C-alpha cells in the first residue's frame, strides 16, 4: 500500500486524487486543504460577483464526502500542511480550527498549492476596503464590502484577465469603475495593437481606464459621521465603511469606495523552500518532465510550479487551469511508476471583454524581440462566418512565424465571434508542429451560419505563406509614417472611405481604377500601398509588381494602424 | 502572353481566375458562364428562400463588369462551352441568345463546370411544381410557386444537407412538411447512431420525417376549379398552379402542393467525356494532385472532379466549396508552372439542423466497414462550455481511430453548441497526423463562457487512450442487448434516474454505493457496466478491475444507447 498525500484540494491536487484512486484501490490516499471547499471553481468567482452566475452553490464540485463516497480518498479541511520534514516522510499539519497540531506519514507526496495575489509594496495598501481575489472566502469580503459600503465607484488594479473580469462584474452591477495598468496595455499575452480593440470596447462602456499608470499610496478614512433620516439629510450616496483615496504615480488623486488588486499571482512556495527543494529563477518549485521537485518522491503541479514553454523550452510561469488538472493527472500516473513526460505550455488564453474576446496562444512579438528570436508577423480582419448571413463579426487576427522555415510562433484573435474556435485551431496546429504553408491546406467546417469557404486561418496562412516565398513584399503600421524620398505613400480605397481616416500625404487611387490609371505613378519610387485591411492592397500590390514597380503593402491595412495607435 | 480559357464562373473557375491574374498581367484570361452570374453564394440559396437572408443582391459577390475592373478577366455570360477540341486547342463555344457558335483557342484551359443535382428515373417527377436547388433562378422558381400554389405543404426527397436546409427553410415560413429519405438516416457523413439526435430534432419541430422511405410516382393534377368570393367561397387554402399526389415505396399517398428533389448531385462530364479525357470509376473527371487531367494543357476543379480521399487515399466525390476553392488557386498556380500539389480530402462538413448543429471529418464507421478497416470508436456527452456559466450545451462527440495505431479515422459532433470549433480542431490535428495519445496533451482556449478546463475533445482523447492502453474494456450500444449467462448488467445510475428510461434486467449499485455493496456482486461472471453519459461507468469499472473482476464499460452510457434506436 503507496500512502499518498496531497497539499491543496482543488485544480492540481483534486486532480491527482481522483485519477491516483481509478489506477489503485490499495493505496491511501490523504488529502488537505487549508480553506473550508475542495474542488471549487475559482474561475466562476467573478461571474458569481456579477449575478451571471446566478447560484452560489453552482461554484462547488465536490465535497469532502462526495470525495469518500465516489474516490474513498479522505480530504481534511482546514488542515494546513505548515512543513515538510523530508528525511523523516511525514508532514506537520495545522487544525485552523484550534490550532492543534499533528504529524502524518507518506509514501509520496504531491504540492499543488497554487499561487497567491501579488502584495504590492504601496504604503496604506492593507485596509478594510481593498481586496484580492482567490476563493470563496475573498468573493464573500468583496461581495460584503460591496454591499456594507454602498460601492459607487470601485477601482481595479491591473489589466490581465482576472482584473478585466472585476471590471466587468462590478460594471455589470452599475458601479462606475476605474481600471490602472502599468503596462501600455491590458492583457500582455496579446501585443499592444490587438489590445487597441479591447481598449475601445472597454472605453465604450463607460469605463475610465488609464494606461501607464501606477498606484503610488492609499489613504484610507475611517467614516465618522453616519447621515440619517432621522436628521433630515440624504443617505443614498454615503459610505459607512470609509473612504479612500489613492495617490498615483502622476500624483493624481482617485477617490474610491473599493480597491481591487489584480495585479498577478505568485507561487507558493514557502513549505517547498523550508524543505529545501530546488526553485526555479522564476520563483516558481521547480520539476522535471515527470512534475517531480528536487525530491524524487514529491510531486508538484500547476500555479506553484516553473513549466518549459513550448516554443522556446525556457522556464515560464503560466498559471492557468488547464495545464494545472492535466499535471495532476499526469503526476498521479508518475506516483505509480507510469514515467509519463509533460510535454510543455504554449500559454493558450482567451478572456471575455465586454462582447468582445481577446485569445492568444504560443508567444507574443514582445517575448520573440526580448528573447532575440528572428519572425515575421501578418494581420487579417476576416468575417467569422460568411458575411451575407446575420450574426457575422470581422475577426482580427495575428500569425507570428519564422519567415525562412515556416515554423508557427504564436497567434492573436480579436472579437466578438468565433474567438475561440481561431485560437483552439492554431494551438493544435502549433502543438503538431505544423509549419505556415502547410496551413494553408486546413480542410475547416463551411456552412454559412458557422464559417466560411476560406476560413480567417486559412487567408492568414496565405498571406504568410506569400512574404515566405517573395510573392508579397510587406510594411507594417510602425513603419509607415517613416517614408523616404524614394517612397510614394498610395491610398487604394475609395474616396468616400477616407473621411473615416486616412494617412497624410497620401495619393488616392482606388483599386478598381489602378490599371487605366496607373501611368500617374512613377516607375522610379517605391510605391507604399495601403487598403482597409490590407486585401485590395494586395491586389494593387500585384498589378505593380506584376508590372516592374518596386512595392510593399501595408499588412491589416488602415484597421490594423488605427487600432495601433 | 499565356491565353488562359476557364469553363464556369462560380467557386472553382472564379478563384482560378483571380489568381491567375495575381500571377500575370500579360496573360489574357476569359471564363464562361452559361448562367447570368458569377460568383454567387451558392450556399446562400437556401437562406434566402426563408428570408433569413433577407436582400438578393447579399448572394452576388461580383459581376463581369467588377471581374473587368478589378482583374481584367473578360467573363462571358450566357456563353456555353459545347465542345474541346484538344489536338487543336479549340473549344466551341454558343452564344445562348442566338445559338450561334465560334471557336476560342487557348494554351490551357480549366474545366470547373460543377455538378448537376441528380435526375431520379421516377415516373411523372417532370412537372410544373417540383423542382432541384443549384441556382439562382432555380431558387426563384421554387419562390414562384411558394407564392404561386399558396404552398402550404411540401415534401422534400433527400436528408443529405441541402434537403436538411430546405426542410428548414420551409418550416420556417410557415409550411407543414415532410422529410422523404431511402437510407435509415439523414446526414450520411455521420453515422446512424450520431444521426438520431437529428431525427429528434427534426421531429419535435413538427417535421413529418420518413426514413427508409423511397418516391415511385408522382402525380401532377392541373386545378380547374378556382374558388372565388364572387362565388361565396373560401379562397384562404386553394392552389390554383395544381396539386401533387405522391406514391410512396410502401403503397401509401402524400398529397403535397409542392416537390424538393435534393437527392445529390452528379459531375457534369459530358464535355471531358466527348473530349476523351479520363473518368474515374466514380463518374467524376480524373485529376493528377496537380489538378492536370489526362491531358496536360487541361485542369479541372471542383464538384466535377473526382478527388483523393485523405485517410485511405482512394477516390472520393466531395461536392464542397473549400475544397472547389482551394484546387482553383492551386490550379492557376499551376497553370504557370509551380508544380504544387493538392494534399488529399477529408470531407469536413457541417449542417444546421434547426437548434442543432451536424458535423464531421474524416471516415464514418459505415466507410470504414466497407473498406475493411480495423477501428474502435469513442463517444462522450460533455458541456460545451463551463456548466456552471449560463448558456451551456452538451456536445455529443464520436472518435474512430486505429486501436493499436492510435491513428486519426473521422470525427462526429452534434449538439446544440460548440461543434463547428471540436470538428475544426479534430480536422487540424488528423491533418497534420496527431495520433490519440497525442491528442491528451492539447492544450486549448479555456475561460468559463468558452470551454472548460479539459475540453471535449481531451476526454475524449483520455477515454481512447485508455481503451489502447488496456485501463477501459469496451462494450457498445449495439452489443449490450445481447450477454450471455457469464455477464452480469450492472446500472450505476442513481434511482430516480431508472425513471427516464433503461436497461431491461440491470441490477442497480449507484456508483457512490458501489465500494461498500460490491461484495453483492459475484466475481465470476463479467459485470457489464453503464451510466448516463460512460463517465460514472468508467469510474465503477476501475473499481471493479482494480479489485480484480472481469467488466466492460458501455462507451457514451445510456444516452448514445437511448439515440441509438
Ligand atoms: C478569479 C480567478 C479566475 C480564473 N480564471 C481562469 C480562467 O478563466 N481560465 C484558466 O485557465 N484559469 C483561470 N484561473 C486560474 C486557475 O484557477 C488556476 O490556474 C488553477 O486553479 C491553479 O490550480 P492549483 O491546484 O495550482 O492551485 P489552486 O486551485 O490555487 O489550489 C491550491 C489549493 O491549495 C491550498 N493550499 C495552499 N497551501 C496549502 C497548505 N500548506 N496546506 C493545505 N492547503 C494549501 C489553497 O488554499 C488552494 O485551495 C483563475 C483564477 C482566479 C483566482
Ligand atoms: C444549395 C446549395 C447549398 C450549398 N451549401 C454548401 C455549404 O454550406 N458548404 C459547402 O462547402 N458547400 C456547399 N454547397 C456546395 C458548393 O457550392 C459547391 O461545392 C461549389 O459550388 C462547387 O464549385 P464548382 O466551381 O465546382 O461548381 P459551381 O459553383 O456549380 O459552378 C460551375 C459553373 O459552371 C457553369 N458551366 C457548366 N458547364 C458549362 C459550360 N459547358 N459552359 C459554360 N459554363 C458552364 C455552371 O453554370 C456553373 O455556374 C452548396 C451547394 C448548393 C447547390
Ligand atoms: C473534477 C475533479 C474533481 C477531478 O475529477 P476527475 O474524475 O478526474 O475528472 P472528470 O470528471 O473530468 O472525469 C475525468 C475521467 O473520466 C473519464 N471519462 C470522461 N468522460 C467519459 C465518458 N463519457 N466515458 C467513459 N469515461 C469518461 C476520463 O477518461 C477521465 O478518467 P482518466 O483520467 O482515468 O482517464 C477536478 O479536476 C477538479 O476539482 N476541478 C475543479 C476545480 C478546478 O479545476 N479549478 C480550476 C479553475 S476553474
Ligand atoms: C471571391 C472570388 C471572386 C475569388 O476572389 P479572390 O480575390 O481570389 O479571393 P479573396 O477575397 O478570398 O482573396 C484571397 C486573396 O487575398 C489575399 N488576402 C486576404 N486577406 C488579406 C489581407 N488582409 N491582407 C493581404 N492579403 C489578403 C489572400 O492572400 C489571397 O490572395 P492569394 O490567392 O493570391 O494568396 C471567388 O472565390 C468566388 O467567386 N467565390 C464566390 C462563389 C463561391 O465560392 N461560392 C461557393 C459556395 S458559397
Ligand atoms: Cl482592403
Ligand atoms: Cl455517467
Amino acid at each position: 500500500m503507496k500512502k499518498i498525500l496531497i497539499i491543496g484540494g482543488v485544480a492540481g491536487g483534486a486532480s491527482a486524487a481522483a485519477r491516483a484512486r481509478r489506477l489503485s484501490e490499495t493505496a491511501e490516499i490523504i488529502m488537505f486543504e487549508r480553506g473550508e471547499y475542495v474542488s471549487f471553481a475559482n474561475s466562476g468567482l467573478p461571474y458569481h460577483i456579477s449575478g451571471e452566475i446566478a447560484q452560489r452553490s453552482a461554484l462547488v464540485l465536490q465535497t469532502p464526502e462526495s470525495f469518500k463516497a465516489r474516490f474513498n480518498v479522505e480530504v481534511r479541511v482546514k488542515h494546513e500542511v505548515v512543513a515538510i520534514d523530508r528525511a523523516a516522510k511525514l508532514v506537520t499539519v495545522r487544525r485552523l480550527l484550534d490550532g492543534s497540531e499533528y504529524q502524518e506519514s507518506y509514501d509520496t507526496l504531491l504540492l499543488s498549492p497554487g499561487a497567491a495575489p501579488i502584495v504590492p509594496p504601496i504604503p496604506g495598501v492593507d485596509n478594510p476596503l481593498t481586496h484580492s481575489l482567490r476563493n470563496i472566502p475573498d468573493m464573500d469580503r468583496i461581495l460584503q464590502t460591496i454591499q456594507m459600503n454602498n460601492v459607487e465607484h470601485a477601482t481595479v488594479v491591473g489589466g490581465g484577465f482576472i482584473g478585466l473580469e472585476m471590471m466587468e462584474s462590478l460594471h455589470h452591477l452599475g458601479i462606475k469603475t476605474t481600471l490602472l495598468e502599468l503596462a501600455d496595455q491590458v492583457m500582455t499575452p496579446v501585443d499592444r495593437e490587438m489590445a487597441g480593440f479591447a481598449h475601445q470596447a472597454i472605453r465604450d462602456q463607460g469605463v475610465d481606464l488609464r494606461l501607464g499608470t501606477a498606484l503610488s499610496e492609499v489613504s484610507y478614512q475611517v467614516q465618522t459621521h453616519v447621515a440619517s433620516d432621522a436628521a433630515g439629510e440624504d443617505t443614498a450616496h454615503q459610505h459607512i465603511k470609509g473612504h479612500l483615496s489613492l495617490t498615483l504615480s502622476n500624483g493624481e488623486l482617485l477617490e474610491t469606495d473599493l480597491l481591487i488588486m489584480a495585479i498577478g499571482v505568485r507561487p507558493e512556495t514557502q513549505l517547498a523552500r523550508d524543505a529545501g527543494l530546488a526553485i526555479g529563477e522564476l520563483g516558481g518549485i521547480k520539476v522535471n518532465a515527470m512534475m517531480q521537485t528536487s525530491d524524487p518522491a514529491i510531486y508538484a503541479v500547476g500555479d506553484a510550479v516553473e513549466e518549459q514553454d513550448f516554443v522556446t523550452g525556457q522556464a515560464c510561469l503560466v498559471p492557468l487551469a488547464g495545464p494545472a488538472n492535466r499535471q495532476g493527472r499526469m503526476a498521479a500516473d508518475n506516483m505509480f511508476g507510469r514515467e509519463e513526460r509533460y510535454q510543455g505550455t504554449q500559454g493558450t488564453a482567451i478572456c471575455k471583454v465586454f462582447d468582445l474576446a481577446v485569445g492568444a496562444t504560443g508567444k507574443n512579438e514582445k517575448q520573440l524581440k526580448q528573447a532575440g528570436i528572428a519572425f515575421e508577423k501578418v494581420y487579417v480582419h476576416t468575417a467569422s462566418h460568411a458575411s451575407y448571413y446575420p450574426g457575422a463579426e470581422v475577426v482580427s487576427f495575428k500569425l507570428l512565424f519564422d519567415p525562412v522555415k515556416g515554423t508557427i510562433f504564436g497567434a492573436q484573435a480579436v472579437g466578438k465571434d468565433g474567438i475561440d474556435k481561431r485560437i483552439d485551431v492554431m494551438a493544435v496546429a502549433q502543438r503538431a508542429g505544423m509549419t505556415v504553408e502547410q496551413l494553408q491546406h486546413l480542410e475547416l467546417s463551411y456552412a454559412p451560419p458557422y464559417g466560411s469557404a476560406k476560413d480567417v486561418i486559412n487567408q492568414a496562412a496565405f498571406v504568410a505563406s506569400n512574404i515566405i516565398k517573395g510573392d508579397a513584399t510587406p510594411i507594417h503600421f510602425d513603419q509607415i509614417d517613416n517614408l523616404s524620398e524614394d517612397q510614394l505613400l498610395l491610398d487604394v480605397r475609395n474616396p468616400g472611405e477616407l473621411q473615416n481616416g486616412g494617412l497624410e500625404g497620401a495619393v488616392n487611387i482606388p483599386v478598381d481604377e489602378l490599371r487605366d490609371r496607373m501611368h500617374e505613378l512613377p516607375k522610379d519610387k517605391e510605391i507604399i500601398i495601403f487598403s482597409q485591411v490590407g486585401l485590395r492592397g494586395n491586389v494593387a500590390y500585384r498589378q505593380l509588381v506584376n508590372n516592374g514597380y518596386r512595392a510593399r503593402n501595408l499588412i491589416g491595412g488602415y484597421r490594423t494602424y488605427k487600432f495601433a495607435s
